[PDB]
């Protein structure tokens, strides 16, 4: 499909058997999630923006369905204001920016 | 152009007769720049990120030449960590985001 940017880029993703809302964020390497408490191994790590960093758990592969397209990366887990898709995961679902 | 999302979305811009690298970033609601001279009056403002709030210069109907594209509109100047061209911009050189 194609999204314009009107509005906020939200879809809904499938990970680790729930549906949640998450923004595709060209502007993020990588992905943060809302907390959930996913099985697994993780280990620690601080990631940084406006406002400074946060603490997450960093889990590895991953599989998430954006928008009915699968792909299987790192997830960083903890308290984002908002569930972000990174680039890399957009890049396996072959996403573009356009103009 | 199109653009692949395997390395940041990074291009040109060129702003106040200045140019800058800048994130296209569609996790971005606007554009925040680091910390620059621009002429003209400006007002103070909040955004926040992931990692909170920060004190920004809100400078409105600004040009800015985006990959050789014009637009003219809010910029918003503070201690982000990268220049970040957000979806008030992006929308009026026409991206969208297609996979
Ligand atoms: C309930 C809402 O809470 P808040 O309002 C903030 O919500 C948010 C918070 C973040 C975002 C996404 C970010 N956008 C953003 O900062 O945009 C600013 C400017 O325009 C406004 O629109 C939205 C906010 C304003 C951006 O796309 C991506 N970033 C990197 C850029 C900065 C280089 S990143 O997130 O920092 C990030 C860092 C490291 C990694 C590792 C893993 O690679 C992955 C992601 C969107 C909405 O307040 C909270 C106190």
């Amino acid at each position: 499909p194609q999204i314009t940017l009107w509005k906020r880029p939200l879809v809904t993703i499938k990970i680790g058997g729930q549906l949640k809302e998450a923004l595709l964020d060209t502007g993020a390497d990588d992905t943060v999630l809302e907390e959930m408490n996913l099985p697994g191994r993780w280990k620690p790590k601080m990631i940084g923006g406006i406002g400074g960093f946060i603490k997450v758990r960093q889990y590895d592969q991953i599989l998430i369905e954006i928008c009915g397209h699968k792909a299987i990366g790192t997830v960083l887990v903890g308290p984002t204001p908002v569930n972000i898709i990174g680039r890399n995961l957009l890049t396996q679902i072959g996403c573009t920016l356009n103009f």
